[PDB]
């Protein structure tokens, strides 16, 4: 629908951001100020919402194709998946000079997640695994899932433990790290999964984009929700801040 849509935590009544233009909108990521990112797959950018703004801006990264996950940090800087051309590209706050991260050998990569050390984690989902980056060496590490097929979506919460939707065999995925632990979370019925957000309360919502729904396992709880979002179609990513707001593209 193209379109991206939120609801606060405990509300039935979804708001739609004023975004223009989009076109198969993919990524979304968020921040504690409540700065929007999303990537505007179908139109090869990246836009990004103030919050109190009704207009967007779009960030200067060039050449991108098809690109798919977005992620940022508390210093602002932005990373991004370019799909279509096997690599990640970041931009730092005010600069106008994108950076290739230094991975190697990714095919159709999807989601991308950072922690406060700088380390990267980037669905290769062509490759059916996970790499790491790590900060300063650059040294590429493969996690170690198995069985994962074309998967999506990455979120990584603050104690370092690694989600995945392995979006080709309809479950959620957690690996802690340094562990050869894979946890499959108790979703239900999922459909071609596309997008994972946790919080720090170890909440952690799933676009259960096949089936046009958006689920959630609440910390403590081993009950999946629906969220009530309307006219949802082919969600394709979650975000959520501190709080427990909820945002989605609906792809
Ligand atoms: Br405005
Ligand atoms: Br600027
Ligand atoms: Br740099
Ligand atoms: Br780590
Ligand atoms: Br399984
Ligand atoms: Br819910
Ligand atoms: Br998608």
């Amino acid at each position: 629908n193209n379109r991206v849509v939120k609801l606060a935590a405990g509300s039935n009544t979804q708001t739609v951001l004023p975004f223009t233009g989009l076109n198969t909108p993919s990524g979304v990521a968020v921040d504690s100020a409540g700065t929007v990112w999303v990537t505007d797959h179908g139109n090869n950018r990246v836009v990004k919402l103030a919050a109190g703004s009704n207009t967007q801006t779009v960030l200067p990264f060039t050449g991108l194709n098809t690109p798919s996950g977005v992620a940022v940090d508390s210093a602002g800087t932005v990373w991004v998946t370019d799909h279509g051309n096997n690599r990640v590209v970041k931009l730092a706050a005010g600069s106008n000079t994108q950076t290739v991260l230094p991975f190697t050998g990714l095919n159709t990569p999807s989601g991308v997640a950072v922690d406060s050390a700088g380390t990267v984690w980037v669905t290769d989902h062509g490759n059916n695994r996970v790499v790491k980056l790590a900060a300063g060496s650059n040294t590429q590490t493969v996690l170690p899932f198995t069985g994962l097929n074309t998967p999506s979506g990455v979120a990584v919460d603050s104690a370092g433990t690694v989600w995945v939707t392995d979006h080709g065999n309809n479950r959620v995925v957690k690996l802690a790290a340094g562990s050869n632990t894979q946890t499959v979370l108790p979703f239900t019925g999922l459909n071609t999964p596309s997008g994972v957000a946790v919080d720090s309360a170890g909440t952690v919502w799933v676009t259960d984009h096949g089936n046009n729904r958006v689920v959630k396992l609440a910390a403590g709880s081993n009950t999946q929700t629906v969220l009530p979002f309307t006219g949802l179609n082919t969600p394709s990513g979650v975000a959520v801040d501190s709080a427990g707001t909820v945002w989605v593209t609906d792809h």
